[PDB]
């Protein structure tokens, strides 16, 4: 088993989110933050060339970053408090796609197993992204 998980990063609020069924669809090529003063509003992510459903409220202003044809995720870091404010997403080509404030509970997630990437995300949502999870595999 190569698969694993970092998390969850942040508090009990909101609904729980999975973007489990969305790794069929291809690797994460792309990332939409909705950001405003404090938190981390909402998130979307790109699979192969199909968006995730919209999780998160409405109360910020969306940003955006496409990943290079080959590009994979290899650290996520980040910070929280009841809800996520800063979110930092680390590649192999040596980006650091950084999205929110910093400011609260700082956190790490790694993969743990040989040759790893981000291949999905999940967490919990409301008006705000409450928590996140990171789902590492092959
Ligand atoms: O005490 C935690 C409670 O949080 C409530 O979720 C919040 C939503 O109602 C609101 O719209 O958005 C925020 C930020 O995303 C959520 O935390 C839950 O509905 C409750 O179940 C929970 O008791
Ligand atoms: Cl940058
Ligand atoms: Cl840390």
């Amino acid at each position: 088993r190569s698969s694993s998980y970092s998390g969850e990063y942040g508090s009990g609020g909101g609904k729980r989110f999975s973007h489990s069924g969305n790794q069929l669809d291809g690797p994460i090529t792309a990332l939409r933050v909705r950001v405003n003063t404090y938190y981390i509003v909402g998130l979307q992510v790109r699979y192969g060339k199909v968006w995730s459903d919209y999780v998160g409220g409405r109360n910020g202003d969306l940003e955006e970053i496409f990943l290079h044809p080959g590009e994979s995720v290899i650290q996520v870091s980040g910070k929280y408090k009841w809800y996520l404010k800063k979110l930092v997403f680390v590649t192999d080509k040596g980006r650091y796609l950084s999205f929110g404030k910093d400011s609260g509970t700082s956190f790490n997630a790694v993969p743990l197993h040989p040759n790893t990437v981000l291949r999905f995300i999940s967490g919990r949502s409301g008006s705000l992204i409450d928590a996140i999870g990171l789902h590492w595999d092959v």
